[PDB]
RNA sequence: GUAGAAUAAUAGAUUUGAAAUAUUUAUUAUAUAGAUUUAAAGAGAUAAUCAUGGAGUAUAAUAAUUAAAUUU
């Protein structure tokens, strides 16, 4: 098996509730970077993948993390930029067969 | 210029399915192994630009008069 899911390998849980589902909801919104989706996870015996699905965090964190994204981009060199575009363009190429 | 219909894009609202091949789908770091790749100080070729040079080409008092031809 080659880059599957765990949930593949052990097949998919519906186990958690609705209840608990608003709780961990309340929880992103609340504290990002305490409650982070790993964390979620970990707490929840659920994917990290589902957690996004189910919450959306407070939008100012997310905001945060775009202008940290921006300053990484920024700090890049002239080679690197261009490398990442290629890898881009590689990969938009491999989804064409 | 105004009004109404057909289609496209963008935004909003209301629904929507789903634990979504997230031990990588999108993207960011560092490490350890490997593997490679990217020069232009100058140059070649081709073209163009600015020259140099003066081959080639036209002309040989360009007036006046004579005759013819062509337009007013
Ligand atoms: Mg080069």
């Amino acid at each position: 098996n080659v880059l599957v899911g765990k949930s593949t390998v052990n097949g998919k849980t519906y186990h958690l509730g609705p209840q608990e589902i608003d709780e961990i909801r309340k929880l992103r919104l609340d504290n990002p970077q305490k409650y982070t989706r790993k964390f979620l996870a970990a707490k929840y015996g659920i994917s990290p993948l589902f957690v996004s699905m189910v919450s959306k965090p407070s939008e100012q964190h997310v905001q945060i993390m775009e202008s940290r994204l921006q300053e990484i981009q920024s700090r890049w060199k002239e080679k690197r930029r261009i490398a990442r575009e290629d890898r881009k363009r590689r990969k938009l190429l491999w989804y064409q067969a």
